[PDB]
RNA sequence: GCCGGGGUGGCGGAAGGUAGACGCGCAUGACAUCAUGUGCGCAAGCGUGCGGGUUCAAGUCCCGCCCCCGGCACC
């Protein structure tokens, strides 16, 4: 008998998938219904391996079985080419972009393609392209000329490292995205802007009904951020000037004792007194300077300063200080806040600290706030010392107190967000050039439609187009050296670029018709796939894309080009995949591992010294190695960086894809994080061939046997057996539909043992042939190679042919359960009776079990409890 | 602190009514591989975060806490 051959099948096949192009994607989706299966598409910068071959082979298993029950699919791939992420590794490797662009691609779609995974490559996108960003400028136009699209001022974050700036969104922790260790610092400038608050209801009020992962919308909900409340107006003293404030609690002016604005607010300096202008302006030159980084290791400890002006109390009518304490945010509300003491903690201590007095206006209920107050009152009662409103409910204070102002003018209700204008300049020679051009007559003047694509100039120096600060295209002139097309005169082209994410929101709506000249895709062909039933990808883009994306879909369908609204109708969430990490050198005693100082620094403790138990409570182990000494190991996270990633190429030809599929589908479930592992690869390797020998083995047996046979006059094992096929394929089916691949699979193992139990007692029967037929179809999904390779054997076309195995109901109707007996709880024994045997049999053959252990406790007997299913309990 | 999601064999995990599917590791029997056994306890008996409890039956239901992971935290 032969052997399971990876390198026999694996990429013989491949060849032909492609060629009998079976993943082409239709044109125009028909009849039998649409599946638009969609992998996160990759930044191209490093060669790919298992940890990125994750996702991509979940939407592949799901893109087969889509296609194998005769669903129309798209699944489709391309690149990401533009922005930061590659220029930043080129430049890293002093590559210069294209060439490494054009490069980690290559690359890319040869693991792919080894390890099975199939796309509609004539749908093939590559951002960086002409070709492409051309549109990512007709969009940015079209969002120009509807108000969307802006210049302005103000507080920008700066990346040294990326010797750029970034969106909010980019800053997590308070460190750049892309280097979890380089803090941002912030920078005075004027830059572009797209107005993505005027979507903040829709963005949030959109969510309710998607069906995605509860931690993504949790997230989303938060960091865009309502907050429903009231704009009040505080005039400043003489000055015609007014200072508009957000509170949640309008129910509490007239104990507003003083107001503070946001250190970079314009009114700081502009109203700072002479005096009090030189303290004022330190403070902003501190502020300023200082990061996120280092506002979080201060504290929340309170610090500021008196400007020397005074305002007005819309309420009381009288005078009241002004202050410039940097724990109010300017990117938020007004940048300005009235400040009571009395009833709001923060400015309590800010009243508390600075002498600024503090005054009650909402008294408790029965028992009332102590005078002195040595602490705030935030929670809710009655008004008091506040005129014509004592007496009044907190609750109805606020709608009161709100319309009081929306009379006289002095304020109104409003509904800020904390979501704040996505900051789309990049001062990086790799990106979408912005189109538009500075005008010195005309202000700032758009560029026509048909003018475009605005192209790249081509740079051909690597040590050249590297950021050194202001935008590398400010070097180039005759870049931006053209005229205005409103008149003719003198005219500057804008020298910043888009950022990649901007490329990164809508790629999936490109895909639907990827070589459009004239738009960035024919709307009835958008419409024909949209939404993405399946998102397959991962958290870190919570509040990035998943935020992006659905914003450009709105306005895309805002301008009436894409019928729906959100552009994945299901996200799936992935689990990282994380490998066994070699840690370093370490010198055991008896008991006790002492670390030397480079492997305790890698491994992110303090300690010095540990038990073998403390090794193991926090999930390591310690090998042997090649250099004499221990090692010690523990699973870590599978990066280039950690150099411990499983590589696609190599591990292909020194073992298999379907045994790589196989292993990173198996393991844990697609949502948990997973260990790549040679315990878990040698799994795969003896699960391949259980299924290769025991088709192998009736390779003979089957050819001159025929998969047809009545149903209903199977008896015996015969009928056994293709129950359980029938209950198994359901199993497979259900959870190809739920997406939960690693259960899946163990329920087709599961039949495969009890297919090695068939065939000990009991030979080649027409079941036993269609129990083949369908599990090889079963399998497809998975292990595609060595599923066709047994399919072909003895049927002439291929598995994306043969349609989704059909379910039997009929054949799940279980005759003579196993039942459980028990008296008083414990599973005494089990017995053997059909579903339906009534209570007087069970009685009967329980009474005599295994070890009679139903007789051993039961000697007495009151109430007796059957339930056809699988139980039955005698009670005492 | 708030939100989000988890505490179940030696491991990843499976699931009101036989807890531990399937695999990994371990252990013996075959000519690396297949077969066979494997929650724990020598046993009495015990076991799904910890305590009460409701139920003939609780991983599953109720009341009261605990703890780990992810993100947001002067908004
Ligand atoms: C969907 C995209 C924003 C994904 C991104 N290009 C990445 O590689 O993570
Ligand atoms: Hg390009
Ligand atoms: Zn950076
Ligand atoms: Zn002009």
């Amino acid at each position: 008998m032969e052997k399971y051959n990876p390198h026999a099948i694996e990429a013989k096949w491949q060849r032909f998938w492609e060629e009998k192009g079976f993943m082409k994607a239709k044109d125009l989706p028909g009849g039998r219904g649409k599946q638009y299966v969609l992998v996160m598409f990759p930044y191209p910068s490093g060669d790919l391996h298992m940890g990125h071959l994750k996702n991509y082979t979940m939407g592949d298993v799901l893109a087969r079985f889509r296609r194998m029950q005769g669903y129309e699919v798209l699944h489709p791939m391309g690149w990401d080419a533009f922005g930061l992420p590659a220029e930043n590794a080129a430049l890293k490797f002093g590559v210069h972009p294209k060439d490494w662009t054009y490069a980690n691609i290559r690359q890319a779609k040869e693991s792919l393609r080894l390890m099975g995974i199939l796309y509609d490559w004539d749908r093939e996108v590559t951002t960086c392209e002409p070709e492409y960003y051309r549109w990512n400028q007709w969009i940015f136009l079209k969002m120009w000329e509807k108000g969307l699209a802006y210049r302005a001022k103000g507080l920008v974050n700066w990346c040294p490292k990326c010797q750029t700036v970034l969106a909010n969104e980019q800053v997590v922790e308070g460190r750049c995205w892309r280097h979890e260790d380089t803090p941002v610092e912030k920078r005075e400038l004027e830059q572009w802007y797209l107005r993505i608050t005027a979507y903040a209801e829709r963005l949030l009020k959109d969510l309710e009904g998607l069906n995605w992962p509860e931690k993504v919308k949790a997230m989303q909900r938060a960091w865009i951020g309502r907050s429903e409340g009231a704009e009040i107006l505080f005039p400043v003293e003489g000055k015609e000037v007014r200072i508009p404030v957000f509170t949640t609690r309008p129910d509490t002016l007239f104990g507003a004792t003083f107001l503070v604005l946001a250190p970079e607010h314009p009114l700081t300096l502009e109203l700072a007194a002479p005096e009090k202008r030189e303290e004022v302006l330190a403070y902003v030159e501190a502020a300023k300077r200082k990061t996120e980084i280092e506002r979080q290791a201060e504290g929340r400890e309170k610090t500021g300063v008196f400007l020397g002006a005074y305002a007005l109390n819309p309420a009381t009518g009288e005078r009241i200080p002004i202050w410039t304490a940097d724990y109010v945010l300017f990117g938020y509300g007004t940048g300005a806040i009235m400040a009571v003491p009395a009833h709001d903690q923060r400015d309590y201590e800010f009243a508390r600290k600075f002498g600024l007095p503090i005054k009650k206006v909402i008294e408790r209920p029965g028992e009332p706030l102590p005078e002195p107050l040595e602490r705030a009152y935030e929670e809710p009662g009655i008004m008091v010392n506040s005129g014509p409103f004592d007496g009044t409910e907190s609750e109805e204070g606020k709608r009161k107190v709100i319309a009081w102002l929306e009379e006289k003018g002095l304020g109104k209700g409003r509904v800020t967000y904390r979501l704040r204008d996505w900051l789309i300049s990049r001062q990086r020679y790799w990106g979408t050039p912005i189109p538009m051009v500075h005008c010195e007559a005309c202000g700032v003047v758009p560029v026509p439609e048909e003018e475009l694509p605005v192209l790249l100039p081509d740079l051909k120096d690597v040590e050249d187009i590297r950021p050194k600060g202001k935008s590398p295209l400010e070097a180039h002139p005759e870049f931006y050296e053209t005229t205005c097309p409103k008149c003719g005169g003198p005219a500057k082209r804008d020298t910043d670029t888009m950022d990649t994410f901007f490329d990164s929101s809508w790629y999936y709506l490109r895909y639907t018709d990827p070589h459009n000249d004239r738009l960035p895709f024919d709307p009835e062909k958008a419409n024909a796939w949209m939404p993405v039933d399946q998102y397959i990808g991962g958290v870190e883009h919570a509040v990035l894309h998943l935020l992006y994306s659905r914003f450009f879909t709105k306005f895309l369908h805002d301008l009436g080009m894409v019928k729906v609204e959100e552009p994945f109708q299901g996200l799936f969430t992935q689990g990282m995949v994380l490998a066994w990490t070699d840690f370093g050198p370490v010198e055991v005693e008896g008991s006790v591992v002492r670390l030397p100082e480079p492997t305790r620094i890698r491994l992110e403790i303090p300690e010095s010294a540990l038990s073998l138990e403390d090794v193991r409570k926090m999930g390591a182990e310690l090998r042997p190695h090649e250099d004499g000494t221990l090692h010690l190991w523990k699973p870590a996270v599978m990066s280039k960086s950690k150099g411990n990633g499983v590589m696609v190429g190599p591990f292909v030809k020194e073992q298999g894809a379907d045994i790589a599929r196989i292993t990173i589908l198996f393991a844990a479930p697609p949502e948990n994080e997973m260990v790549w592992t040679e315990e878990g690869v040698q799994g795969a390797w003896r699960f391949l061939n259980r299924i290769y020998r025991r088709v192998a083995e009736d390779r003979e047996a089957l050819l001159e046997t025929s998969g047809v046979f009545q149903a209903e006059a199977l008896e015996g094992k015969d009928r056994e057996l293709y129950g359980k096929l029938h209950e198994t394929l359901k199993k497979v089916t259900e959870d190809l539909e739920a997406l939960r691949f690693n259960t899946a699979i163990a329920a087709l193992m599961e039949f495969l043992n009890a297919l090695y139990e068939y065939r000990k007692d009991r030979p080649v029967t027409p079941v036993y042939r269609t129990a083949i037929r369908y599990y090889l179809q079963m399998l497809f999904p998975f292990a595609p190679h060595l599923a066709e390779e047994l399919w072909h054997w003895f049927w002439p076309d291929s598995l994306f042919e043969a349609g989704w195995p059909e379910l039997d109901e009929k054949a799940l109707e279980k005759d003579v359960v196993e039942v459980a007996v028990q008296v008083n709880g414990r599973v005494r024994g089990t017995i053997h009776i059909p579903k339906d045997a009534p209570l007087e049999v069970a009685r009967a053959e329980a009474l005599k079990v295994r070890n009679v252990r139903a007789h051993l406790e039961g000697k007495e007997v009151v109430k007796e409890i059957y339930v056809p299913g699988k139980i039955l309990n005698l009670v005492v």
